[PDB]
RNA sequence: GGAUGGUGGAAUCGGUAGACACAAGGGAUCCCUCGGCGUUCGCGCUGUGCGGGUUCAAGUCCCGCUCCCCA
């Protein structure tokens, strides 16, 4: 064994062994319990950033741990390879999107291998390849035949293809209650985004107008407080009046403008004015609202700006008429100033007033949803072509199966204005049923590829369909999905929906794609800036800052190499703007992958923010050098005898108890609690003890052998290169990757003594060690033999005692 | 959601606050030491943002407070 730990001499050799032996390649083995650990696949942007390293380190810890528990673990990797960034870069360089993408994949693939993530590389997918995207083209035609896809002109104004996600709204909503192992914050975000609401549609007659006008409200209980109506800019009434009204005609093309039209409030008989307003969405509900400025903030502002009546109809929480001098009272409450409805509380008032309007035939209950259909068309080159075609006679139909995939041409030259498949008017020309035809030139929203990759991983070379259901149903649902909270209302909603569409096409037999979602925290770093003589802030990398600390270590002044004085702004999100990014490649090359992985798992709980500190990375590196050292010194003395567990000293028994208690804690921390920082802390604390243990007698050496074999396994999911090597040095059986996770020996953990905390009136006065089965009377006796306790008992009376067996004695005195 | 030492963080049915690490400072990569005040080196007093309550006992439970356009 080498005396020096040299990650450069170890990491690449171990990594080649994983490739040569295909260690992490797995099949659908029905004799093993499966575990599917998935991390969100990266965009091939150029290089890994620290958030990738944290995300993928967390998955790999879990994947390697679950393998050591004896599960059959799938951990796949791939590339979300279409999208805008490659078009930018093709343009800026001499190039095309494809070759730039493929070069970035190679480079980042190598980075991921250098970090030693145990991926099933045989299942690696790049989404920009036709062997991948053909299936989303085929599935899209299937969706179209099922009635779930349509074309419409909208604005986000050009024609677009839409998938009917609103047909699954109620299921996407209901199923949130099955996702106990998703964070509440993500579930709340999706609930709010889907935005189901229960309201009322209300119709008014309008003076001098051939039609009625209808609004949607979730607050019909405030209807007697309605002093005006507001319509969206592009509303047919708003448009009708704008014909004989310059001001309004002027406004539609851009706050509000009086239509001049008067609506008849149907409960009070009063005429109220109809405005056109910019806060009223033509797309949601009817594109018109009944304005209640006393009780909706937005209506409150509009009324104020135009001097419209503000009428109070809801009492304050304490029963008092509200102060609307400042703002709306939005709190639901008891009605007043509302005729027959006065005194009714919210729920009663909602239903009373809905019932009346329904009976009068001017309103009705209505469920609306904020969720819109999913616009999947993009006027961009670097994406999967939409498999639709237009015949000469005008009929739009799917691309015929015998012309799928519709291949995006990769050898193109970009001009930066127009898509090459759009600029070359020959590309669109095709033949269907003899009759000539035009194929769609738009490409899919890139969220298309990421919405099903997690399923394709289960059968990545299957040629007979998007999925081989037997394989998909073996692996799915994903057991844990790791990726950031920022995907909550886009990818994390789309992948739920696409799972359900695949279920309903018969391809999978489960309702939800992932059991647990773990959202890892952001990685932060110190940020500094100086003010140039031009008054501009120039941000200086903490890498490049020279701080100087006070007597206790607080930063109290700082400069760059150029002598500029720096203001310290604390820890912040890594970015280009603040100049505080840390390149993970530099740190892997400086310290080795194992150091980097360990620091990132150690520094903070996975779901909390992580503060990068090079001094912590250095600390992680030193710890690994201490582990290396202990194993070097122990293995230098050769083979060990069998441990004799019955003849151990009390000191030996305590160290062994510490080894096994550590096994139990680290097990519970990694597997149940998912607190990896405290797992590592427990291993460090044990390692400190082990470094102080004798190692000359045969028994001391057998005990050390057992401890080190346990420690190297426990560290392995974090630092697998060093551990792979240390295990061989210890003469552990086979490769560490398939060694069993240590299980704590209950006999080793039995205590023969226990520590009792002796309090006198609630305040600690001693801590005594007694035989483990000492009785309450014996503990008491012992407690009063302690001068430190007795001096608080001197000439005073014990009123009672509290005893928690083997733990605590409190003398109340 | 949060608030615990100079910092990151620990404390898992209320029961030894500050594990582990960093910074630090000192001594010879190994040993210590380390919340604050005092110390006869045994400990004592005090302490989890502030105020109150419950309890033999509160970081943990209760109440109040201060602070980081979808109709
Ligand atoms: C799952 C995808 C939307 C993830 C994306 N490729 C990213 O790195 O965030
Ligand atoms: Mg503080």
């Amino acid at each position: 064994m080498q005396e020096q730990y040299r990650p450069e001499e170890i990491e690449s050799k171990v990594q080649l062994h994983w490739d040569e032996k295909r260690t992490f390649e797995v099949t659908e083995d029905e004799s093993k319990e499966k575990y599917y650990c998935l991390s969100m696949l990266p965009y091939p942007s150029g290089r890994l950033h620290m958030g990738h390293v944290r995300n993928y380190t967390i998955g790999d810890v879990i994947a390697r741990y679950q393998r050591m528990l004896g599960k059959n673990v799938l951990q796949p990797i791939g590339w979300d390879a279409f999208g805008l960034p490659a078009e930018g870069a093709a343009v800026k360089n001499n190039t095309a999107p494809a070759p730039w993408t493929y070069d970035n994949i190679a480079y980042m693939k190598n980075q991921l291998k250098m970090l030693g993530f145990g991926y099933d590389w045989s299942r690696e997918l790049a989404t920009c390849t036709p062997e991948y995207y053909r299936w989303e083209q085929k599935f899209f035609t299937e969706l179209y035949k099922k009635g779930l896809v349509y074309k419409k002109t909208s604005a986000v104004e050009i024609p677009q293809w839409f998938i009917k996600i609103t047909a699954y709204a109620d299921e996407l909503l209901n199923d949130l209650d099955k996702l106990d192992h998703w964070p509440d914050t993500v579930k709340t975000m999706q609930r709010n985004w889907i935005g189901r609401s229960e309201g009322v549609e209300i119709t008014f007659n309008v003076n001098d107008y051939d039609n009625t006008l209808t609004v949607y409200t979730t607050r019909p209980d405030t209807f007697m407080g309605c002093t005006y109506l507001a319509v969206a800019a592009g509303h047919p009434l708003a448009q009708k009046a704008a014909e004989n009204n310059p001001e309004l005609a002027a406004f539609i093309d851009e706050k509000g403008v009086d239509t001049g039209f008067k609506a008849v409030h149907p409960l009070t008989g009063e005429e109220i004015p109809v405005w056109a307003a910019n806060f009223v969405l033509m797309e949601y509900g009817t594109g018109a609202v009944m304005a209640v400025p006393g009780h909706d903030q937005r209506d409150y502002e509009f009324a104020s700006k135009y001097g419209l009546n503000i009428k109070p109809v809801i009492l304050a929480a304490d029963g008092s008429e509200p102060d609307l001098s400042q703002q709306a009272l939005t709190e639901k409450g008891v009605l007043f100033n509302s005729g027959e409805f006065n005194g009714l509380d919210h729920e009663a008032a909602f239903n009373a007033i809905a019932d009346k309007l329904t009976a009068m035939g001017v309103g009705e209950r209505k469920v609306n949803y904020r969720l819109r259909d999913w616009g999947v068309s993009r006027q961009r080159y670097w994406g999967a072509p939409i498999p639709m075609v237009t015949l000469e006679d005008g009929t739009v139909m799917p691309t015929p199966d015998d012309q799928l995939p519709v291949i995006l041409p990769e050898d193109v030259v970009m001009d930066g204005i127009t898509s090459p498949i759009k600029a070359d008017p020959e590309w669109a020309k095709t033949t269907v049923n003899g009759m000539p035809a035009l194929r769609e030139t738009d490409t899919f929203d890139t969220f298309m590829e990421s919405s099903w990759y997690y399923a394709r991983y289960t059968c990545p070379q299957y040629k007979e369909g998007m999925l081989d259901s037997e394989a998909a149903n073996y692996w799915l649902p994903v057991d844990i999905y790791i990726g950031g909270i920022e995907h909550a209302i886009m990818h994390l909603l789309y992948f739920r929906f696409f799972h359900k569409l695949m279920r309903d096409a018969g391809m999978v037999n489960s309702d939800e794609p992932a059991k647990q979602l773990l959202c890892q925290g952001m990685v932060l770093a110190d940020a500094f800036y100086y003010v140039g003589e031009n008054g501009e802030r120039n941000w200086v990398s903490p890498v490049d800052a020279i701080v100087e600390r006070d007597e206790k270590g607080r930063i109290v002044k700082a400069k760059d190499a150029a002598g500029h004085e720096l203001v310290y702004t604390g820890m912040s999100k890594m970015s280009k703007s603040k100049n505080n990014g840390i390149d993970p490649q530099v740190m892997v090359e400086r310290y080795g992958a194992d150091t980097v992985r360990l620091f990132m798992m150690f520094a903070s709980p996975a779901d909390m923010t992580l503060e990068w500190q090079e001094s912590g990375v250095e600390g992680a590196n030193r710890f690994l050098k201490r582990v290396w050292k202990l194993v070097y010194e122990h293995t230098a003395k050769g083979d060990v005898a069998a441990l004799n567990v019955d003849a151990l000293t009390e000191n030996q028994k305590a160290l062994r108890r510490d080894v096994h208690k550590t096994i139990a804690k680290v097990t519970d921390d990694i597997g149940r609690r998912q607190t990896f920082n405290t797992a590592i802390a427990a291993i460090m604390e044990l390692m400190n003890k082990l470094a102080k243990a004798p190692t000359d007698g045969e028994q001391d050496r057998a005990l050390m052998q057992e401890a080190l074999l346990a420690v190297v396994r426990m560290l392995n999911p974090f630092t697998p290169h060093i551990c792979f090597t240390l295990w061989q040095e210890l003469k552990g059986e086979g490769d560490i990757d398939n060694a069993p996770w240590p299980v704590a020996d209950e006999k080793a953990m039995v205590e023969d003594s226990t520590l009792v905390v002796v309090q006198v009136n609630g305040k600690v006065r001693a801590k005594i060690t007694v035989p483990v089965d000492a009785t309450e009377e014996q503990v008491r006796e012992r407690a009063g033999q302690e001068h430190l306790v007795a001096k608080y008992l001197d000439g005073v009376t014990v009123r009672k005692v509290i005893y928690v067996p083997g733990k605590l004695l409190n003398l109340v005195v």
